[PDB]
């Protein structure tokens, strides 16, 4: 009936039209080391973050969930100023990034004591039943996320530690894969440790444009998140243009129930301030919270899809990932 | 004539004797991450340093270099708190950890937009001479570190950008070698980007026991360090018998002035706690901030090594070093 948000419990039936991957802050690990020039300015980042959640109010959104990796700048006391400030109801994460960008120095040396998975699993279990340090906010959803080509010995123990956390509580999983890799593997992972597909959203499934790959993630009773509208050039994505067209035959086959849409996008970032160059920038000019809905949407209705077909992915789908 | 401490510019005159690595703080990368449940206690974590602190003042240390590295938990403002507590000058770094064991995801990033170098001079640059974060604490050393059997391209960015820091400010170069590796490769980048010898030194030379590896290193005139006294069995290290047996070598050949000795203890772990499984526990007992002048010390003086030798490398080498 009920999930955790940053403001405490808020009804399932009211979550309403929901992102299902949107960062407000996000840090690569390492940004810590570069306060100095790079000190996180409470007041414009709130500023920034708060008019993020206007521009997806202005579409109809009503629910965002932010899973933003422990080691990467996770901020529920923030994600709550957010909140209260715009009535965004906004769901965070529990969990730490792949292997290849993360931190994982620390729970790698917390292997040698031999206790890592059982403390992740600890880990796992307060933040989602007591609170996140002491701010007293749950986390709604438990983030995992996958090296490409490869589920590393790491990432494993953070998946076995999640499925079982997944059975005491029934928390919603929700995942990165890279590169348009180990989608499938993923799954049969989480299913063969007893985690409950219809509780499993399988991320950045837009990074990959063949559908037999996604198909084959889809038949293991999953959810998938094509939530990376926008980006393109960087981190091997694909064009809009490929998201589409592989989203166009999934829907055209029938799985409006398995997918949902997101930007993925990182509204204030930690650390110090950049500006891409200028190949990038160009390619990523559409990386917003708007894009989905002054884009992508209209293109999908221009090509056919029905408004029922879209309020299965953006209302339906969070309800029943939910509940 | 000065060099910067957590409380100041002190003169170098008046260091004394100086253990040249130890932290009073340390953290594995992605310690943040575990924050519910390795919440940082300032009250203990301050008496813990507090007493380290003083037992080092019983064997006559008045100055402690403290060169964790910014991506490692590195705290001035609480270093500050422990040398105001205790009258010990300490001294801090800027600088990264290896890529290894350190979070090289946010200067990875940097390198994509091209002005990675450039930030790193920017912040050792700021942090020398303007202050850390808001703390007013300036550096007094640069902190630099490789992997093992290389000098990444990650890393390389550091050395470049310390020896351009150096250049401007004359600021001590302390490095970290892993397992005994690119001692002379340290040396030798240094000084190709016009690096100062007489400002280096390359750490944990302790991890090689072969004391020809150790002359290539001394024949480029830089400092090494003897740093990990008490380290055994972990992270390759060798034993105490034979960091001896390799010291011994040394200073039968003349190199006293070349040469400095600490323990590179961590005296408050951030993050969880935890205690050593004990195939480690039992090799890691001597690891303290003692063990230098209880048993190391009166092994070598029974082994012939005058009053004058310790002096020299404890008093005279520090003094050197820093002016
Ligand atoms: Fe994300
Ligand atoms: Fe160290
Ligand atoms: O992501
Ligand atoms: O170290
Ligand atoms: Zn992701
Ligand atoms: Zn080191």
């Amino acid at each position: 009936e009920m999930v955790e948000t940053v403001c405490g419990p808020v009804p399932v039936e009211q979550l309403g039209k929901t992102l299902i991957h949107e960062h407000f802050l996000f840090g690569y690990p390492g940004f810590q080391g570069d306060v100095t020039r790079g000190t996180f300015r409470e007041d414009e980042s709130l500023r920034v973050a708060v008019e993020a959640a206007e521009k997806m109010k202005r579409h109809g959104i009503q629910t965002v969930v932010d899973p933003t990796p422990n080691d990467c700048g996770r901020n529920p006391a923030f994600l709550r100023r957010v909140a209260e400030e715009t009535g965004l109801n906004i769901i965070c994460a529990t969990g730490y990034c792949y292997e290849g960008e993360g931190a994982p120095p620390y729970f790698q040396f917390r292997r040698l004591l031999g206790t890592a998975e059982d403390d992740i699993y600890d880990m796992f279990m307060a933040e989602l039943t007591e609170g996140i340090a002491d701010t007293g906010i749950k986390a709604g959803v438990i983030k995992l996320a996958s090296s490409k080509g490869r589920i590393t010995e790491y990432e494993k123990m953070f998946f076995r530690a999640a499925a079982r956390a997944q059975k005491e509580t029934g928390a919603v999983i929700i995942t990165h894969t890279q590169e348009g890799t180990m989608g499938p593997e993923q799954a049969a992972y989480l299913l063969e440790h007893g985690a409950d597909p219809k509780k499993i959203v399988i991320g950045h499934m837009c990074g990959n444009t063949d559908p037999d790959y996604h198909r084959k993630t889809l038949a293991y009773g999953v959810y998938i998140a094509f939530d990376r509208f926008g980006i393109q050039g960087m981190v091997g994505a694909p064009t809009d243009e490929e998201r589409v067209r592989t989203l166009l035959a999934l829907l055209r086959d029938g799985y409006e129930k398995q997918i949902m849409l997101s930007h993925n996008t990182v509204n204030v970032w930690l650390g110090r301030p950049f500006t891409l160059p200028e190949p990038f920038a160009e390619m990523m000019k559409n990386w917003h919270v708007e894009h989905l809905f002054v884009n992508i949407i209209p293109a999908l209705k221009n090509e056919g899809i029905r408004d029922e077909v879209l309020e299965q992915m953006f209302i339906g789908n969070p309800a029943a990932l939910f509940s």
